[PDB]
């Protein structure tokens, strides 16, 4: 077998890539599936469509490769968090569609459950906030909504599983040999799990009221959970790795050691930081998380930032405003520039920790002078990317005194030059881009080809890793600190306007 | 004679306007004049360009509408205002251009003319500031820097003038029997003279190196200064009407009552508050100003207000960041939506007043959110002019008590219904705009024609003035002032950003 075999079960699509031993991509496949929207706020997955679209991007996949089984030494299984799949153990069918991290028909459910201020009730354990986004609440409101679910869950008849759980279900027989198992990057993003232990908490378990028996067998992210079902495409084949989509996107980017992080550039932005075996608490509202274990190795651990607009920023100022109408890169405007000009972009949500950490939808931007043009502003809305990332960053060390050491990153944004020299001058580090993109996939193809010996371990990875290129600072340090100061500042300001603001 | 011919000298062009009794316009000329730019900062003017400009508009309108000398009643006068020309008294040939009211140069001579008072040393006696636009520093620069300027002035053969009075004195032989004079309005503007005795300040004067002998003599905005030279377009002719172009318009607005304004709309605005025959200081950086003297009556006073970016705003949006290449015209974008979505714009200079009256040439725009498109923002860019001239109307009530009854607009936005009525709902009083849009042309013939009885006064004039549309507030009061609050902490805030904005 030359090949690993990955599936990237993701929000809006699925797709398997296969991959050589040099972290290469083989052959790949991809399938869109329906974002369905029973009413506002209800975001949902047909969970059968997730798996025969799956079913089928692993037939195409190795069909445009030329391959057969026999080429696959391991197939690895990374997917969207946070989404629930609730179904009947005998009949196989799903008691209602999956409900999506996006989802936020939770939010009563997750304010009865805290109690007057309780967002913070379980963080200490499971290492979330009560929030819209994580599993639990969404398994309770199936119990309280759907005829008969509570009863049968009672039972024991009734199973939970983010989309991995559910991939690696079907993958192994279903209602034939089926095995009910997730890693415990997932396990860590359902609210149910102490960090600590690694296994589910029966008193959060009782507290949404979600019956023990639904709950999959935690394991490692690295190891033989099962095989490929006798008479599907992977027969006999080795299921032998999960993890959570950023956790994996960090894993193929090969952050295995302290402080280092990878910083994901999409409509918003995802960053996690590796801090080791040590679990620690964020003081900035942050996530903590499992990173990945490895088999009996010990859990690595990590803290998780989001920002809610970065890319999505200069899109706005496109399709809501009517700027750049001429151009499709921005990063050719800004670079007509040779500064931001005197503007600061205050991006919407930006506000994350001080001094209030009270994220708002109102933004603004700041520093109009008769000289600003377009150009300016390009340059300002990339720069917003990069300070809000260094706010994440700043916060994050904080927390741990674990400083990054260095940034790798994902994510089409990456291939802006101006952004990624500036990111590196912002954060005082190098900034690294991976030869391959899909770190997602990569990550469980690692994860995969390591339970079973395709790669030897996480230095041989790291032997075989190849990175594209990668950026250095360079920036005058005192320029360095009054754009952030004056940016910071800039936050402040709006905050402040913001609560006097009367809508 | 049915006529009154009406010559404005302004700051591009040069025009005559032949109106008959009822006010309309029954025929015009007007020139263009160089725009000189010697040096950075300089802006200068060829008074001889101006002079001939002036007899060719003369000629024009009177061609065109066939009319003699024998038609014209009288001729006002009004210009464009703080322009100092300065002249040989018996060749009749400038010493040097004519130096505009928007040339720079005359910084340092101003900074130092304060010593130790600094910019306000003479505000309690002039209503002015020191400041680049007044005439008396520009007269002291002309006779420190050109040669036999100084001399031929302390033999008494140098005169000045702003426009008005160099276009009388050509008016009336020049060489050949010219009269020197200047009304009151434009002297207010020199910085040399007392506002509560209508005089020459010899201490001021001196202070700058001037002397007396330079100065017109200053009369009422409207008698008989003298009549047209013989060899002229208007021979025998009375001159009975000078009013400085900003005054002019008010006049023309027929804003005669204690509590009327003229508020004109441009690439920035100029807004001028009857205050009636008291004499008002302000406390809030505004000018005080002669507002127009009729002859024997009473001198009657205003308070001036000037707002930086107005109609710059939207040009700017489009010029600069490529906003509205679609609309010439944004009253149609802004009239898609309903409100400025929670969007407001600090424009440049627009913190005029509280917390700091220190203007800032740094804005900003705020409230946005992801539903905010550019309708929201072109809605957001007019309030703003119209927010502005709200507080500089509300400095006005702080400085004299004195409420705005009623506002006259001129300039070219007033074709803007949704500004017009939007600035009537902020302002709680009606704003009207004139049938007559040439209001500074209006008003010096208006001057002129009570003076030689054309029209016998200010009331005969008010029962023919002609009247286009009005609007009266329809907005309720707590959507009113939630928005110039709203707009106001924007302002405030941003200020407090610039302040700690390091560039």
């Amino acid at each position: 077998a030359d090949y690993v075999l990955a599936i990237d079960q993701g929000t809006t699509s699925s797709r398997a890539i296969v991959f050589d031993h040099s972290g290469e991509i083989y052959s790949t496949g991809q399938l869109e599936h329906d974002q369905i929207f029973p009413r506002a706020g209800w975001v949902e997955h047909n969970p059968e469509q997730i798996w025969n679209n799956v079913r089928e991007v692993v037939g195409l996949a190795l069909t445009r490769g030329n391959l057969t089984h026999e080429d696959i030494a391991a197939v690895g299984i990374t997917n969207q968090r946070e989404t629930a799949v609730v179904w009947d153990k005998t009949t196989g069918k799903p008691v209602y569609n999956a409900i999506v991290w996006q989802d936020t028909r939770t939010q009563k459910i997750v304010d009865e459950l805290g109690g007057d201020e309780g967002a913070e009730k379980y963080k200490s354990i499971v290492g979330l906030p009560l929030a819209t986004y994580f599993s639990g609440p969404k398994i309770k409101w199936i119990l309280d909504n759907v005829e008969g679910a509570r009863e049968k869950a009672e039972k024991g008849d009734l199973l939970f599983g983010n989309t991995d759980t559910w991939v690696l279900w079907n993958m192994t027989g279903g209602t034939e040999g089926g095995v009910h198992v997730t890693d415990v990057t997932n396990a860590s993003r359902t609210m149910l799990m102490d960090l600590d232990t690694l296994s589910w908490r029966e008193d959060i378990a009782a507290d949404m009221g979600i019956p023990l028996s639904m709950l999959p067998d935690i394991r490692s992210s690295s190891e033989v959970y099962g095989h490929g079902r006798p008479r599907g495409l992977v027969p006999g084949v080795p299921i032998a790795g999960i993890l959570g989509d950023q956790q994996a996107a960090t894993f193929g980017q090969a952050c295995f050691e302290v402080g280092q992080a990878k910083n994901t550039y999409g409509t918003g932005n995802f960053l996690l930081l590796n801090t080791g075996t040590e679990k620690v608490m964020s003081k900035n509202g942050l996530l903590t998380t499992v990173c990945y274990k490895i088999g009996d190795a010990p859990a690595v651990y990590a803290l998780e930032g989001s920002i809610a607009v970065t890319g999505s920023l200069v899109q706005w100022l496109r399709d809501n405003l009517g700027m750049f109408e001429d151009a499709p890169d921005v990063e050719w405007l800004a670079g007509k520039v040779q500064d931001n000009g005197g503007a600061y972009f205050v991006p919407a949500f930006s506000g994350l920790f001080a001094p209030y950490w009270r994220p708002d939808a109102r933004g603004a931007l700041v520093g109009l002078t008769r000289y600003v043009n377009r150009n300016h502003i390009a340059r300002a809305a990339l720069e917003a990317t990069a300070f809000q990332s260094r706010e994440v960053v700043d916060a994050m060390n904080a927390d741990s005194g674990v400083d990054l050491t260095e940034l790798r990153v994902d994510g089409g944004m990456v291939a802006n030059e101006l952004l990624m020299q500036f990111q590196a001058d912002q954060l005082g580090v190098d900034v690294v881009r991976p030869k391959v993109a899909e770190t997602t996939a990569l990550g469980a193809a690692y994860a995969a080809g390591i339970a079973v010996g395709f790669w030897k371990g996480e230095q041989d990875v790291i032997d075989n890793w190849a990175e594209d290129k990668r950026w250095s600072p360079s920036m005058e340090s005192g320029e360095r600190e009054r754009l952030y100061r004056n940016w910071k500042k800039a936050v402040t300001k709006t905050m402040e306007w913001v609560d006097e603001d009367v809508e």
